[PDB]
């Protein structure tokens, strides 16, 4: 109260008259050539010695330590020295203009007076009588000397004695003008103290104060003196002094001086004297008065005349940092400022302080960023001159440094709070708090440049990161409300149903696990943030450019705050399963595009494979289950309408059925399906591949297992085209297979998908090898019947050479006549499987009917049944007529004739094959034993029937012969020394005198010219007779031991009559080759044992039945023992 009252009355005097009412005086220098007095203190002026100045406007005449002295303007000291010259006039004159100026001001800027009124919130009529008042301080007080004056007669110092007591009883007079007063009297002292008060009046500063101290006499001679002399107080001594020496208050102490013709004199009198010239000396420093006055404005203006609305002032330039109001205003803070003196700096930072209380008006942040650019270019630049620091001519701040830290930091603060939430307290939708947002931060710039500058803070909060965190505050702000109440915000922004705008309930304005909606709808929230912060908030706070791209940060925060959740969620929806499938891979492609949009490019996500496949990955998967699962069911449809189809083949030249078709279409379908994701993570992509090669692998195994199982039906030789059809389904399965392998990206394939498919493609393979075979085997029984009929034909033939025309019919007629059985089966089987065989299939057809074929022609033909089942059975000791060259050729032609037919040019078997086919090539090797030499043929029985000697059947007795081997010395053949030592249980008790003898037998090849027999001498009556006897064959030279073997035989001898055989045995050379020689009990056999090669070789050596070797081999291995004289039958 005190200061805003003192102020009121000090704005209403200083503005009743503004000081800009003043004049100023021109001086010149002048020379007093004449002893002259100053019209301010009335001192000599003299010569050069003492000069004064004569001002020209004001006229005056002063010394020049008065020209300044002279304190009133230049229109009244004008008019004083018009009155000093001689017009007084001119002084009324001068006043009244006083009067018509406070009278003007009034009449002209009563707004000003009204609005100091209404600011200091008085009434008009105390306003009117308080104007009076300051009216009266100029207008009273319009010229005016007239002061009061306060003399304190304090004390005194060395007195002279005057007393009755011997001391003195001294008192004082004071006097001024004409008026005269007394202290009370110190008794006894020559240094009184009296402490004692006088008013008094004086009306010129050229009048005088007179003191006078004087001894109290009351006695007769004081009372006679009073008739006589006006001071009847023995007089101690006086001071005089010049009102003019006065001013304010004063203590001082005076030497004391005579008067009276009474006076003796000593010492000093301390007065103490006030003179109410003295105003308002009572000023708080004009810098308070001026805050107070600007406090009381500023709130008057913007709450009380503008409801707290900030009204930006009648302002002009930057320098509306230096015009605080409108020009009433204005002038009523300047008049002050300029009566008052104060800085405009200490004006502008109580504007400031006041401008921060109400910071969030429009605009201001502009004018607070411009009255902060001032006071901080003040501070640091203005009077920088001085070496001084901006921080300490700061703190030199006559509004106190401290106070304008306080005020910047809780603003700066302030700021920080409303940027931590810029987006809710600066919407986009308001381009004005936009701009109050950019100047607020223009302002938060220059209050970190003030910092910087005038606190000279070497590392104060930079701007860029102070903003920063309050955009990433209010990001997160922005994150943690739309991943609570996505509902309500989707909703409310977007939602593509009215109904569900609202208050959806929590578990779907956060995540849901029955639906996957709350996730799209949080992709478009996040879509819609990223866009305003990029699109609104980039370019409003385009400050730190390089620094603050809002778009950006807004897309990493909000990203990465999402991706945690949604990676949680698919995690949870993967415990549950209550979307579809399908629903999580419309969600995956959602995702995976706005990755691909907003993230994929921050250099963050940049840097890396994309995480979110690894959500999705079960789900594909599940889908991929179902896929498969729909994808053999429909394998197992799509196989059955075929099969009801009859398994027709696609067209006559698309060669497999149709179920084929639809399953690679499906499985093409569903790849693709796959395909489409394009998945980032190639290693969950290896897993879809593993999982699909799978379910690839399961599909056509069963398609390849539901044909082969079929398969065998289909063989009988009708449906013929049905099982060519499956093999053509099969490789087209494969060659499909290949193709789609390639389409899973071939060899750059995920190795386990890879090792699938190949160990797939293997048993496909191996597949259609077994059905090729199980097809082939159908026709074996036609095959082989067939050929029977071939070899029936054949046995017409004979070796033509020794036979009629008819049979010596041309090597073709015979061939024809033979082939024609199977020339009929096949010519039409391979035509029809050369149309509709693929030729993979009908190579492996082919192969295993060829195979089938040689070796049905090489047993029921070659090795027929018309020959070797006639000569080792009861039937003809065989020739079959002689398999001469002629039955040798006709079939070396229809072989020819079959190979042409299985070859088909190429179409069928390769020539190589067929001609390096074992049951081609065997069968050419039986045909060549046919024509064999004999000795070749009797090498071949010798080394072939090595069992002749392990094992008898039934034995007769048994031949010790002791063999020696002799490689021969007399001749380096082979000869063998055959000592016949005995024989043993000799089964021969005949009805004549029994007489045995041994014969032995030499077999092999070239014995026709050596001894193949010898005989011992006989012995009487004797079934376990001795010989002792040695006999010496000879084998050939060239055919080693091991063609050879001897046939021992036991004889009963009867001269005149005939001899007997008792046994017969087999005794290998082969063994004596090894022991060179061998005693051997040797078990006599009733016949010899053979094999298959050694009756295929006597077949042969039958067909000799003139060659007298042949001859002799065929009878002495068909050479028995008669069963008389000893028992049972033999065995084969």
């Amino acid at each position: 109260e005190e200061l805003k009252n003192h102020v009121y009355k000090k704005t209403l005097q200083a503005l009743i008259y503004p000081i800009s009412c003043t004049t100023p005086h021109n001086f010149e220098v002048w020379t007093a050539t004449t002893p002259t007095y100053c019209y301010e203190c009335e001192g000599l002026l003299w010569g050069i010695a003492r000069q004064g100045m004569r001002c020209t406007e004001c006229g005056v005449k002063c010394h020049e330590k008065c020209q300044d002295l002279l304190n009133a303007d230049c229109l009244q000291r004008a008019a004083e020295k018009s009155s000093k010259h001689g017009a007084e006039d001119r002084t009324q004159n001068i006043i009244m203009v006083l009067k018509d100026r406070m009278k003007i001001r009034e009449r002209n800027k009563p707004e000003i007076f009204e609005l100091i009124q209404e600011v200091f919130a008085v009434t008009k009529s105390a306003h009117t009588q308080q104007m009076k008042a300051v009216k009266q301080s100029v207008l009273d007080g319009t010229s005016k000397w007239s002061a009061k004056i306060s003399i304190t007669v304090v004390c005194a110092q060395g007195l002279q004695a005057k007393d009755k007591t011997g001391s003195s009883d001294p008192y004082v007079t004071v006097q001024v003008g004409k008026t005269k007063k007394r202290t009370k009297t110190i008794y006894g002292n020559l240094n009184p103290v009296w402490e004692e008060n006088f008013h008094f009046e004086c009306h010129n500063s050229s009048d005088r104060i007179k003191v006078r101290v004087w001894d109290e006499d009351d006695d007769i001679k004081s009372r006679v003196k009073q008739r006589f002399k006006r001071e009847s107080d023995d007089f101690l001594g006086q001071t005089i002094i010049e009102v003019r020496t006065l001013s304010g208050e004063m203590d001082v102490w005076y030497n004391l001086d005579k008067r009276t013709d009474k006076s003796a004199v000593s010492g000093a009198i301390r007065l103490h004297i006030s003179v109410e010239i003295k105003g308002e000396e009572k000023v708080a420093p004009y810098h308070v008065q001026y805050t107070c006055l600007h406090e009381n404005l500023f709130h008057f203006v913007t709450d009380v005349q503008n409801n707290g609305v900030v009204k930006i002032p009648d302002a002009k330039g930057d320098d509306a940092w230096k015009v605080y109001y409108d020009e009433t205003a204005q002038e009523i803070v300047d008049e002050f400022a300029m009566r008052y003196g104060v800085e405009s700096i200490y004006q502008a930072m109580t504007h400031f302080a006041c401008l921060s209380s109400k910071y969030m008006c429009p605009g201001v942040p502009a004018v607070m960023s411009t009255l902060l650019a001032n006071i901080n270019a003040y501070y640091a630049h203005t009077t920088a001159s001085t070496n001084v620091s901006a921080s300490d001519r700061f703190a030199a701040s006559n509004f106190g440094k401290e106070r304008f830290v306080k005020l910047l930091d809780q603003l700066h603060n302030s700021l920080r709070i409303d940027l931590s939430m810029y987006r809710n307290n600066f919407p986009a939708s308001s381009p004005e708090r936009l701009q109050d947002l950019k100047s607020t931060v223009d302002l938060l710039t220059s209050i970190t440049f003030f910092r910087m500058k005038v606190q000279e803070l070497q590392s104060p909060p930079r701007a860029s990161q102070v903003v920063k965190d309050c955009v990433k505050a209010c990001l997160n702000s922005t994150y943690e409300y739309i991943f609570n109440n996505c509902h309500e915000l989707y909703g409310r922004e977007y939602q593509t149903d009215p109904a569900k705008k609202g208050e959806v309930p929590p578990e779907e304005q956060g995540p849901s696990i029955k639906n996957l909606d709350f996730w799209s709808k949080l992709i478009t929230l996040i879509v819609s943030i990223i866009e305003e912060d990029k699109n609104s908030y980039t370019p409003c706070l385009n400050q730190f450019p390089q620094e603050l791209n809002v778009g950006k940060i807004s897309a990493e925060v909000m990203w990465s705050l999402f991706a945690q959740d949604m990676k949680y969620a698919m995690e949870e929806h993967d415990k549950h399963r209550l979307c579809k499938s399908a629903d999580y891979m419309n969600l995956h492609f959602k995702v995976k595009w706005l990755y691909n949009e907003y993230v994929a490019e921050l250099p963050t996500f940049k840097d890396r494979v994309p995480e979110y496949p690894a959500w999705f990955e079960p789900f594909v998967i599940q889908w991929l289950d179902e896929n498969e699962e729909v994808s053999r069911d429909f394998l197992h449809g799509a196989l059955e309408r075929d099969k009801k189809d009859g398994f027709q083949q696609t067209s006559e030249h698309a060669l497999f059925s149709c179920s084929v078709v639809d399953v690679f279409s499906q499985l093409n379908q569903s790849f693709e399906i796959i395909k489409k994701l394009e998945c980032p993570d190639p290693q969950i992509v290896g897993h879809y591949m593993r999982r699909f090669a799978k379910t690839i692998s399961n599909v056509l195994l069963q398609y390849a297992d539901i044909v082969s199982k079929d398969f065998a039906s289909y063989c009988s030789k009708e449906k013929e085209k049905v099982p060519c059809i499956l093999m053509n389904n099969t490789q087209q399965l494969r060659v499909q297979l290949e193709k789609m392998f390639e389409a899973m990206g071939g060899k750059e394939l995920d190795a386990e998908a890879s090792g699938t498919l190949k160990e797939l493609q293997v048993k496909l393979n191996n597949v259609l090898d077994e059905l090729s075979h199980v097809f082939a085997t159908s026709f074996q029984p036609h095959i082989e019947e067939c050929v029977r009929q071939m070899g029936d034909i054949l046995s017409q033939v004979k070796g033509t050479g020794n036979v009629p025309a008819s049979a010596c019919s041309s090597v073709a007629q015979d061939a024809d006549n033979v082939l024609q059985p199977i020339m009929d089966l096949l010519d039409s089987n391979l035509t029809l499987f050369a149309k509709i065989c693929e030729k993979t299939v009908l190579k492996r057809v082919l192969k295993e009917l060829w195979k089938l074929v040689m070796n049905t022609m090489e047993r029921t033909i070659v090795l027929p049944p018309e020959f070797l089942s006639k000569l080792k059975d009861h039937m003809v000791r065989e020739e079959a007529k002689s398999l001469t060259p002629k039955q040798c050729a006709v079939v070396e032609l229809a072989l020819d004739t079959i190979k042409q037919y299985f070859h088909a040019g190429g179409v069928g078997l390769k020539k190589t094959f067929l001609e390096k086919s074992p049951d081609l090539q065997s069968l050419r090797y039986a045909l060549s034993l046919y024509t064999q030499a004999t000795d070749l043929l009797i090498k071949t029985f010798v080394q072939t029937q090595s069992a002749q000697g392990s094992g008898v059947e039934d034995p007769v007795g048994e031949v010790s012969v002791h063999v020696e081997l002799f490689t021969h010395p007399g001749t380096g053949e082979q000869k063998v020394t055959v000592k016949v030592v005995a024989a043993n249980d000799l089964k021969w008790q005949t009805s004549g005198i029994f007489r045995p003898f041994i014969e032995v037998n030499i077999v092999g090849p070239q014995l026709s010219d050596k001894k193949r027999k010898f005989a011992t001498k006989s012995k009487n009556n004797s079934w376990a007779p001795k010989y002792n006897e040695s006999f010496q064959f000879s084998l050939s030279a060239d055919a080693g031991p091991e063609c050879y073997e001897l046939q021992v035989c036991v004889k009963d001898y009867c001269f005149a009559r005939e001899d007997r055989t008792v046994g017969l045995a087999v005794l290998q050379l082969r063994e004596l080759a090894q022991r060179g020689s061998a005693a051997c009990w040797l078990p006599l056999g009733r016949r010899i044992h053979m094999d298959d090669t050694g009756l295929t070789v006597l077949r042969i050596l039958s067909q000799r039945s003139n060659d007298e070797v042949a001859k002799e081999f065929v009878k002495l291995k068909s050479d028995t023992r008669s069963a008389e004289e000893g028992g049972a039958a033999p065995a084969p």
